[PDB]
């Protein structure tokens, strides 16, 4: 049913509180041993927001191999994301271990550092080029190379050193800036022309390691980002683009980390990117 007619349908009888529950009921629940253990609570954001055990990121270190982050792996698509919390004060380091391990191009960053008057997450790069950041727990050094502030986001370049080696690479860092508050955005053109400028990297491609994408928790923000994306690729690819079942993809990532997709305002605000994004590569 064309996603379209599904948005007006839902929209004029205002049901977007029954679906998003029914999608809560069906999700997946599979365990999340390592992430419960003790040794892990400061590694933890928040209490209720985990990675399954079959799709976390490993860390390559015998000491604690863990972090707060999910590979979400789309077979039709051929699309893969890491989505991660907000490093804290104590996982800066092991962010950027994963970044360097898993061979990544792009992170992604769906917040602001302070939000509602509270820390959302650690300042965890260089504001100033010449006072780079050492990470002495994890061996690595990261230089802001330089910086593009425009008015709904920031692109910056950054220099990841491997100090036990000395290999260098560079990461793109795309930041969202303007997501407000409360509640989301009234149009998705900002965010729809972020995506693509992400794209437009080569950030989300197959020759680099998947892009890692994180807001707060790393399931609101952050499932409407690869939710956008694995849609509108899907739109690309099949024969019948009225065939992609927005509620059907969102299952399928949910089997790979819990809670993607936070409200039923980000449910129809993930609906409207997606239609926006339809209605204009049709040339609207
Ligand atoms: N940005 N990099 C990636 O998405 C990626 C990183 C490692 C391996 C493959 C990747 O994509 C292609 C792909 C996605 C899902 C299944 C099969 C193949």
């Amino acid at each position: 049913m064309e996603m379209e007619k599904e948005f007006e349908q839902i929209d004029k009888s205002g049901s977007w509180a029954a679906i998003y529950q029914d999608i809560r009921h069906e999700a997946s629940d599979f365990p999340s041993r390592v992430a419960k253990l003790p040794k892990n609570k400061n590694r933890n954001r928040y209490r209720d927001v985990s990675p399954f055990d079959h799709s976390r990121i490993k860390l390559h270190q015998e000491d604690n191999d863990y972090i707060n982050a999910s590979l979400i792996k789309m077979e039709e698509a051929q699309r893969s994301y890491i989505l991660t919390q907000g490093p804290l004060p104590n996982t800066v380091g092991h962010f950027w271990e994963m970044v360097w391990e898993q061979k990544s191009r792009g992170v992604v960053m769906l917040n602001r550092v302070m939000e509602k008057g509270s820390l959302k997450c650690a300042q965890y790069w260089p504001q100033k080029e010449e006072k780079e950041m050492i990470f002495e727990d994890t061996n690595l050094k990261l230089t802001l190379i330089s910086e593009d502030i425009k008015s709904y986001y920031t692109v910056r370049q950054l220099e990841l050193e491997n100090l036990t080696t000395q290999e260098t690479r560079e990461i793109l860092h795309f930041h969202y800036t303007t997501w407000p508050d409360f509640g989301v955005p009234e149009s998705p053109a900002s965010f729809l022309n972020f995506l693509f400028k992400v794209r437009e990297s080569g950030s989300l491609s197959p020759e680099h390691g998947p892009v890692v994408v994180h807001c707060s928790a790393g399931i609101g923000r952050s499932g409407t980002f690869c939710l956008a994306d694995t849609c509108l690729l899907l739109m690309d690819k099949r024969k019948d683009p009225s065939s992609v079942d927005i509620k059907k993809v969102l299952l399928e990532m949910r089997k790979f980390r819990m809670g993607l997709i936070q409200t039923a305002d980000q449910l129809r605000f993930s609906y409207l990117a997606v239609i926006e994004g339809a209605k204009f590569i049709m040339g609207d």
